């Protein structure tokens, strides 16, 4: 689908339904049939008010510590399926917000292509140089007509460097949507990794030996007591689904936390990647306005016999030569940031020549 | 010792090299002297005099020209330092992350130290475990030893936990070193400015072309045009000491928050796995206590006999954690007490 973090949003959904799945699943040891006795819970007052004699009370305790193992378990049962509800949540409202920030990240980043959109920058600096430049009057007119004429040579043969911004922005989009998936996913396995709570509680088992050891107690007030203690630790919070529970949230949250940053982050990955070279060949395109300029005044100073269109050719060939070298250049991506001076550009224009 | 001392040397490096290339910003005293550069204004009140004018003038782009070249130098000269500001504050701030992070391994690593957290559970889940006032002795007899026993054959666990927390350490410093350099790079590799200056450009050629100026008001005129914009061009220094501090603070943001990413990323990677290993070891613990009440409750046996019987089971069930533990998270899981005697059955045969 059309979503940057598609796969992200595919994922997060296929493992809840798995994880889903395997809570109601029978597992090795689960009861054929899980207790579900109707009879009200009582408080402790309450049952120590109705334990008149000693075998009454012991009904009664037998029956409360089960219908609390049976209340205790299923509120345990809740918080397994809620630690998947809340990764729902926490996954989805991260991965939205994400996503509506990728979206302007590459708005942003196309923004970058306007100035060099048909190499446009060439006139406009071009224009500003003419005008900066000083020129003995005696030659202005000239100067004037092989420059435009070469400025424009150099914007038809200048298409691969506007391709190259065009091949770096769409680079830098594919990062960021690749790389803040690749965190999406990989937050999303550590926080199903973390799903499961606790299997075995402590009370729960204490009142399945408690049962077990129900014919070995000599005196029923002794039997009663265990039972009454089992009945006030029942109430109490389960230390070890509080742990669990802090535990988990932890989990959560810090990952939650740790994706809600990441694609501001990226984000910026990609605007301090694109530093380098939109500032390099920004210069670039500066710089070659400035040779051409002093090539043509120099052409027009030495040689006044041929023609304008003598001279416009003659330096097609080195405008051809100085975009290529700048082009293999930006190619190499060195995150170097390098720039050139005139004397740079001649001694390679010298060479291929 | 500061754990991202690389990271602070490479930065004080880096920054001296760099200033070794600059030019002194204020000129010595000269041979033969009164500031040599004189206003706009000034030179315009020379202009009557256009010889007088002329000379003025291609003295005062020269002066310009070089002031304007020590001004670029001044500018990298309070980048540098900038450099130094933001990434000083955050070595500082992330070499905190680290330190505490440290503290935060250690704590995590405690309970399993001499496994003492094997007899804590022992305690509690002893106390809290019925049993007949007649058997309560036996009960208590046979978890002191056995439990004792587990605490003396998890030795090889003990120390492949520590280990582990030790080598998270360890991959920490070296995650947020890489992150504070790469990053100090960035700021270095793009500081400086063009090669190649206009205003210097147009100068060059001005001179080039001086003498076929057949009249000097012509070339006096695009001298003093040229001046106005060498005297543009030193007042725009501010624009640019701007942009690079906003690059340079950019950079530093990302820095920390990249250097902070990566410490939590490797904290929250101990985080599950510890947390299953002390379910894990409350798990063994109620698994023992069922053991023994399953053996006193139905058969005539003694503690010797009940206890030897619990040592290959417990090994087995250490040994399973152990195994899981090395295999990795993705191996690892929290225990039903029926899963234990599953896995104890299991391997016995």
């Amino acid at each position: 689908k059309d979503m940057a973090l598609q796969h992200a949003v595919d994922l997060l959904e296929k493992m809840l339904a798995d994880e889903e799945k395997k809570l109601t699943e029978f597992n090795l040891g689960d009861p054929l049939f899980e207790s579900a006795n109707d009879d009200p819970i009582k408080t402790l007052e309450e049952i120590i008010q109705e334990g008149d004699d000693v075998v009454g009370a012991h009904q009664l305790v037998v029956t409360q510590i089960k219908l609390r193992v049976q209340r205790n378990r299923r509120l345990a049962d809740e918080i397994i399926r809620e630690q998947l509800t809340d990764i729902r949540k926490v996954f989805s409202d991260k991965f939205e917000k994400l996503e509506q920030g990728i979206q302007n990240s590459y708005l942003l980043l196309d923004k970058l292509k306007t100035p060099f959109q048909d190499m446009r920058c060439l006139f406009e600096v071009a224009n500003e140089q003419f005008n900066d430049t000083p020129v003995p009057p005696q030659y202005k007119e000239k100067f004037m007509v092989c420059l435009k004429q070469i400025v424009q040579y150099a914007v038809n043969s200048s298409s691969k460097l506007e391709k190259f911004v065009m091949l770096k922005i769409k680079t830098k989009k594919d990062d960021i949507k690749d790389r803040v998936t690749y965190t999406c996913m990989k937050y999303l396995l550590m926080a199903m990794q973390g799903t499961g709570g606790p299997k075995a509680i402590n009370n729960e088992e204490h009142a399945k030996l408690f049962f077990k050891q129900l014919s070995n107690y000599d005196d029923l007030t002794d039997a009663n007591h265990d039972g009454l203690e089992l009945i006030k630790k029942l109430d109490k919070e389960q230390k070890e689904v509080a742990f669990h529970v802090n535990n988990f949230t932890h989990l959560v949250t810090t990952l939650g936390m740790a994706l809600y940053k990441e694609g501001h982050q990226k984000n910026d990955e990609a605007m301090l990647g694109m530093h380098t070279p939109i500032t390099m060949l920004s210069d670039q395109v500066r710089v070659l306005i400035l040779y051409l300029i002093d090539e043509i005044v120099h052409a027009i100073h030495t040689n006044s016999n041929q023609s304008n269109d003598e001279l416009i050719d003659g330096l097609k060939p080195k405008v051809r030569i100085v975009i290529n070298e700048f082009h293999a250049t930006l190619m190499m991506g060195i995150d170097k940031m390098k720039f050139y001076s005139l004397n740079e550009l001649r001694e390679i224009v010298n060479d291929k020549i």
